[PDB]
């Protein structure tokens, strides 16, 4: 899709909404769920605490911490995965994953891991007991983490890992890992290194479905690939899978997951349409003193190798369902329209989640079949139509709640007339204008959003 | 997706298979079945001739020959729809649709009328007898008919009706109907001019179903809308409809056909990107001597208004599985570079049909859930894969068969390793180095291939 102008997402405003600040100044809030008890649960992903919140009065308690969680001031890691069991009453199970110290790394530029791992609630003490590291030794780094975690209707674990930021920034040099699989000899080792940029697919003991999709004549834990940052995933109430993902300076994604699937990244942004994005692998880059010019590979420094998205020789690519957004090779991401900040005038949104609408007694008007999608760098919250299979979306990604906040997360009461938002603490939004600002109106909050 | 080089489209020259001529004195030969007597069926567009043909041994019958069927030797009318009923042992009916003349026609410009008739089939004489008129009134003109007919799992017709060519060539000052629908009481007086740019839905009597969905307020025939010229379509094993669809000077398409869904035309060409294309409507210039510069809507003479694709407000928009091809705004649709007839060169294949490869005992290696899409223009076979839900494709179209031939329809024998297909009696088609010939090697022919 064309990007909107700042003009467009200025007018987003949701008058017909009621706003209600429940809390503010969370330590890096990140996921929030509906809980089994009819509150809401979300985490902290720089402390690791697990917070219940009451939907009447707000009052907070602090259910559990998880012990030992490494984060970064400057880095994404921490707490970050986090699901209830489907059937909590007869399966008190909770399912988080997290930046741990690994003391078997050999790096000290990596010195941690991640591990999804089971907890065990307990109603009487209030509290999470009896934790089971379920799959241990993931790939960990300060960027592109991603780390959403759900059941399916199968009740398996599906878990999204990031690229861990290879080939941008702090990560310029080191192979993006996206595209590659492990070998029979990598998993008898639990040398998972591979696990960068998929979808995981898991039992809900951590072992191998044997089932799962194979890749270069194996099966692991992998059950698609490709990707870059996917931070949203979610299952649609006919059993298919939808996802965001965060692309580079252009082709942010909505996605439709399929068992087997290539999604390109890092030789394809978004379409294969060699439309504002190349490949430049700097890790094969004649030396590490090349300097990355930041448009998106259409523009490199001498000596890194580029790749057309259409010089590509993939499997399985499967394209993204929406972009936000696709542009033109004679964009401008240097763009001097607006400030000394470009970054913020990119044709991203830098999507957060992946939140499927269920309406309910309550429903609103008009939002069957949608997917909600929050926007980072817009202050905006995206609507965007399926048709009633969710085989295709319709129209585009309708911005809503427009303000200068970092939106992380959102769900939906079961009634479906309330949204239940959180904000980031720190980072940039653009503004009403288009101009960039770090100044957050509602610093890692918890927002009700209430249909009038 | 990006075009092919000539480059790349001389090398798919399919030495793997053997190429025999079945019959080669056919005249617009245009649909091609597999039948349910196991013989190969097809028909000629403009003599109305319905041809049987043995596929062991090559004998051939006709079967029938359609009387008054309307056709100009300059246009795309005549008999074009052609489909069996699917119990034809019990139910011994022959569908088609034909250009015929509307003795209500108060337009001598468009004198013509389209009508779906049924047909019975007498096995004891071996012709077609008791003719019945299910839908007339149809729209006709010489331009974009389409006119693909299947029957689906739901027993009912669906019928790709084009957009007749209107805001293009002869009709380039004529209202393009493909976003319109029709009133109640056009209904009630049987009008069906905003049959244009269609896929209908009909029961096998020709009366509206009662869950056809709903456009403006109105359940009509019509089931998908925004097209223009839909010469494919096809239903997958699991139910699911794939349909190719001719742009303009780029974006031919492969589409996923969706009750309700709305394929953007002549708003949007391929995906809603802006790219290549822009909405110029002559029909709402003052003038009416303006000339079509032809360039896409990119570049236009003044006096005629133009819409970008992304300020088209639109209502359930669905995407393209697949454009051949989408190209930026820079793109020359006058290169020079090209020869005489630059139109060669435009990233576009002309799809002139779509085909569900359903495989079998002998079937071709890798060919699994592939939708198979003859080129006109390219004297290709594309080769398209999808998952095995066909939900997405995967990869890119793979061309087969390439030859100075403008491939009409394909089939594949019920074990799968022959392919049969039609070829044009006349035409332009690219050459291996990229130029035009209207020299064709295999004019007006019914061909198979062989794997080997
Ligand atoms: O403008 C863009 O394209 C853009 C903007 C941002 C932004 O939020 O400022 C991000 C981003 N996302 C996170 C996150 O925690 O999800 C952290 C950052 C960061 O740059 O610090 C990304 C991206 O990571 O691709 N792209
Ligand atoms: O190069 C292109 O884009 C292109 C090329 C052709 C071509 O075949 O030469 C056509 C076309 N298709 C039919 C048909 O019978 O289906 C007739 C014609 C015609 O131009 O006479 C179209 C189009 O109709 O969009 N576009
Ligand atoms: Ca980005
Ligand atoms: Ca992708
Ligand atoms: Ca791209
Ligand atoms: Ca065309
Ligand atoms: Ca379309
Ligand atoms: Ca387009
Ligand atoms: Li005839």
């Amino acid at each position: 899709d064309v990007p909107l102008t700042p003009s467009q997402f200025a007018k987003a405003k949701s008058e017909n909404f009621d706003k209600k600040v429940i809390l503010s100044n969370l330590n890096k809030p990140h996921a929030l769920l509906w809980g089994p008890d009819n509150q809401i649960w979300l985490t902290e992903r720089a402390t690791g605490k697990i917070l219940r919140v009451n939907p009447e009065s707000g009052s907070v308690k602090t259910v559990f911490q998880v012990p030992e969680i490494v984060n970064d001031a400057d880095g994404q890691n921490g707490l970050l995965g986090f699901a209830f069991h489907p059937d909590f009453k007869n399966n008190p199970y909770i399912y988080i994953s997290g930046t741990f110290k690994n003391p078997k790394s050999t790096d000290k530029e990596l010195p941690n891991q991640t591990i999804i791992r089971r907890y065990t609630y307990n109603k009487s003490t209030d509290t999470l007991e009896k934790p089971v590291d379920l799959l241990a030794g993931l790939p960990s780094s300060k960027d592109h983490q991603s780390g959403r975690l759900v059941i399916g209707p199968d009740q398996k674990i599906y878990y999204t890992i990031g690229d861990q930021g290879r080939n941008q920034l702090a990560y310029l040099f080191l192979p993006n890992q996206a595209q590659h699989t492990p070998t029979q000899q990598e998993l008898n080792g639990k040398d998972y290194h591979t696990y960068m940029g998929k979808v995981l697919r898991l039992n809900l003991d951590g072992s191998i479905p044997k089932d799962n999709p194979s890749f270069n004549g194996v099966v692991s834990h992998i059950y698609t690939l490709g990707h870059r940052n996917p931070q949203g995933l979610a299952f649609t109430p006919n059993g298919k899978l939808l996802q965001s993902e965060q692309g580079p300076n252009s082709d942010d994604e909505i996605n439709l997951i399929v068992k087997g699937g290539n999604y390109g990244w890092p030789n394809v942004a978004g379409y294969k349409d060699d439309s504002g994005y190349a490949y430049a692998n700097y890790s094969a880059a004649a030396n590490k003193s090349i300097k990355d010019l930041a448009q998106n590979g259409v523009k490199v420094a001498a000596g890194v190798p580029v790749t057309k998205e259409s010089e590509w020789t993939g499997k399985n690519f499967v394209p993204p369902l929406k972009t936000l957004y696709t542009v033109q090779d004679t964009y401008n991401y240097n763009d001097p329209t607006c400030g000394e900040m470009t970054f913020i005038c990119w044709p991203t949104v830098a999507p957060s989640s992946a939140y499927v609408y269920k309406g309910g007694k309550k429903a609103i008007t008009g939002w069957e079949n949608t997917l909600l999608v929050p926007s980072l760098k817009r202050g905006v919250i995206f609507r965007i139509k399926l048709d009633p299979t969710y085989s295709t979306t319709y129209d585009d990604a309708v911005p809503m709640f427009k303000s200068n906040n970092r939106y992380r997360d959102v769900i939906a009461s079961p009634d479906g007339n309330v949204l239940y938002v959180l904000t980031d603490t720190a980072g940039n939004v653009q503004k009403d204008d288009g101009s960039v600002t770090n100044t957050l109106e509602n610093p890692g909050s918890l927002i009700k959003f209430t249909y009038k």
